[PDB]
C-alpha cells in the first residue's frame, strides 16, 4: 500500500484493456523488473488487506497498490485471452461438456472467495476472462447487472454467500444458449421476473440440452437462498463432476444468440 508520486515514474501505461462502470483497466509494463502488468485506475469517488491474501489459480491476483491524489492504482496479474463471450462466439465448435468446466473453474474460484469470506456480488460474463489466447486457456475471474442479480439482494432482504451461486447459475443459462433468463423491455416488469424467478428451458434453443444440465441450473437459480445449491453442492453434481455434460455441437445457436443479445 504504497503511494505514488508520479505513479508513471514506475508503471509505463500503453492500451486500455477494457472499461468498467466507473473504473478503466490498463495495460502496463513496471518500469522497474518489465514485467506486463494490468492495472485498475480507480477515481477517489479494510478490505484491501484481505485481497492480497486472494491467491487461487482461476482468480486474477492482486499484485500491489499504489495511491495517487486523485486516484487508486490496484497492479493486477495481466490476462491475455480476452473476454468470455468474444471466445465462445470465435469458436468453431462449443459443447455443453466446455460449459461445465468453466462452470467448474468459476465454482472452484468462487468457494475459494467463500471461505476466505468474500463475497462477490457481481459475478459476471464480463468479469470472466481468459488467461491465455491458448485454446486450452483456463478462465479467470477478474473482479474482486439485472438478471445476475439474486431475488434476496433486489428485495432488499438479508443476503449471504449465496448470491454468487444464483450468478453463476445465470452465468451456466446464458453459456448453454446465448441469451439471459431474464428479460424484459421495461426494467419494472424484468425486476418482476427476477423477484419470481420465473424463467424457462425453451425451445428450440434447449432441446439438445442435457436434463442433467437442466438439473443443475435450476439448483443454482433457485430463488430461495435456503434452498439453493451452495458451491461445494454445485461442484459435486454430476454435470459438474460426474460425465453427464453433453457433446453436441451448440455452437451456431449459442453464438448467433450471444450477437442479438449481448457487446
Ligand atoms: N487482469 C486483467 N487483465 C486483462 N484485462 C483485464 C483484467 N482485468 C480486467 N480486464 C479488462 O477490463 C474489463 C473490465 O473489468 P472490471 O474492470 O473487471 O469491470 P467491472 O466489473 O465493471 O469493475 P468496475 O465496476 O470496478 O469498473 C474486463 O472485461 C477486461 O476486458
Amino acid at each position: 500500500w504504497k503511494q505514488a508520486e508520479d505513479i508513471r515514474d514506475i508503471y509505463d501505461f500503453r492500451d486500455v484493456l477494457g472499461t468498467g462502470a466507473f473504473s478503466e483497466v490498463i495495460l502496463a509494463e513496471d518500469k522497474r523488473t518489465q514485467k506486463l502488468v494490468a492495472i485498475k485506475c480507480i477515481a477517489k469517488e479494510n478490505e484491501i488487506a484481505v485481497l492480497h491474501k486472494i491467491k487461487h489459480p482461476n482468480i486474477v491476483a492482486l499484485d500491489d497498490i499504489y495511491e495517487s491524489g486523485g486516484h487508486l492504482y490496484l497492479i493486477m496479474q495481466l490476462v491475455s485471452g480476452g473476454e468470455l463471450f468474444d471466445r465462445i462466439v470465435e469458436k468453431g465448435f462449443y459443447t455443453e461438456r466446455d460449459a461445465s468446466r468453466l462452470i467448474f473453474q468459476v465454482l472452484d474460484a468462487v468457494k475459494y472467495l467463500h471461505d476466505l469470506g468474500i463475497v462477490h456480488r457481481d459475478l459476471k460474463p464480463e468479469n470472466l476472462l481468459y488467461y491465455s489466447l491458448d485454446e486450452d486457456s483456463k478462465i479467470m475471474i477478474s473482479d474482486f447487472t439485472p438478471g445476475y442479480v439474486a431475488p434476496e439482494v433486489l428485495a432488499q432482504k438479508p443476503y449471504s454467500k449465496a448470491v454468487d451461486c444464483w450468478s453463476i447459475g445465470v452465468i451456466a443459462y446464458i453459456l448453454l444458449c446465448g441469451y439471459p433468463p431474464f428479460y424484459d423491455e421495461n426494467d419494472a416488469k424484468l425486476f418482476e421476473q427476477i423477484l419470481k424467478a420465473e424463467y424457462e428451458f425453451d425451445s428450440p434453443y434447449w432441446d439438445d440440452i442435457s436434463d442433467s444440465a437442466k438439473d443443475f441450473i435450476r439448483h443454482l437459480m433457485e430463488k430461495d437462498p435456503e434452498k439453493r445449491f451452495t458451491c461445494e453442492q454445485a461442484l459435486q453434481h454430476p454435470w459438474i463432476a460426474g460425465d453427464t455434460a453433453l457433446d453436441k455441437n451448440i455452437h451456431q445457436s449459442v453464438s448467433e444468440q450471444i450477437k442479438k443479445n449481448f457487446a
